[PDB]
DNA sequence: CAAGTGTGAGGAAAAGTAGTTGGGTTTTTTTTGCAGTTGAAGACA
């Protein structure tokens, strides 16, 4: 559902899980590594489970003799995928984009379609409320800094935008139209959006990633 | 081509502390009335 929700990827991907992902068997939370140095065992089980996902779809994608999966319906999905408002979702993973990284959503800061622009300062003025409460900067420095908030009423001086399973469908409808080198990079094209994608919830490795994906790609051709 | 021991530093923050200054009392070491009086210069016998 994170995006190209191809229904069948689900059994596909868990189909090779079922294959070589430990003996068909569910992924546990990795052990007790005791050993001070947290050598990357890549034990992390969701971690290899991105990694099938991935590997799934170009392989996949990268196989679909019978041609089930159109030239045209690849860079669609991609297309459609181009970003957009989210229901909650998207604008959040747009406040974690914003820990300022490794620059692969600092652009995004950088762009921030429009309103993504204005529900963010929306969530600003709710949420970094708390923000916090000077205390022993005179009463005379509070009174200011009051009079100043002040000086700056502010805060105004379809309920419209949508949740995510309407957006969900919506895209799943952008692509409805479904019944060489260049599918080959645009497959590429993909897989790099969704590297992006899982990567960025999380602690990436913009090789690590690609480490725990060399990994099982080695793990596989034992067949 | 690959997995596995051994292991040093890089990094973060509040509060403190630095440097420089200034402030700061505290401190500490013009005549305008009266009547008289003395001393005075000058004269004299």
């Amino acid at each position: 559902m994170q995006c190209a929700l191809p229904p069948e990827f689900y059994f596909y991907t868990k189909q090779v899980i079922e294959f070589e992902e430990t003996d068909i068997r569910n992924l546990t939370l990795w052990e007790r590594t005791d050993e001070r140095h947290t050598g990357r065992v890549s034990n992390h089980a969701e971690l290899r489970v991105l990694s099938y996902f991935m590997l799934t779809i170009n392989w996949m994608l990268s196989f679909d003799r019978d041609r089930q999966y159109p030239l045209k319906w690849i860079l669609s999905l991609t297309e459609s995928l181009t970003q957009r408002t989210t229901t909650s979702e998207s604008i959040g993973r747009n406040i974690v984009k914003v820990v300022y990284p490794d620059k692969p959503t600092s652009s995004d800061y950088f762009q921030w379609s429009e309103e993504e622009t204005l529900e963010f300062l929306k969530w600003m003025e709710k949420q970094f409320l708390p923000t916090q409460t000077s205390m022993e900067m005179t009463i005379d420095q509070k009174i200011a800094r009051r009079k100043l908030y002040k000086i700056f009423p502010l805060d105004r001086e379809d309920t419209h935008q949508l949740t995510f399973i309407e957006d969900l469908q919506e895209r799943y409808a952008k692509q409805t139209p479904f019944f060489p080198p260049a599918r080959k990079e645009a497959i590429g094209r993909l897989l790099t959006h969704i590297a992006s994608q899982l990567l960025v919830d999380f602690a990436i490795s913009k090789e690590q990633l690609k480490d725990c994906i060399s990994r099982i790609k080695n793990a596989c051709l034992h067949r």
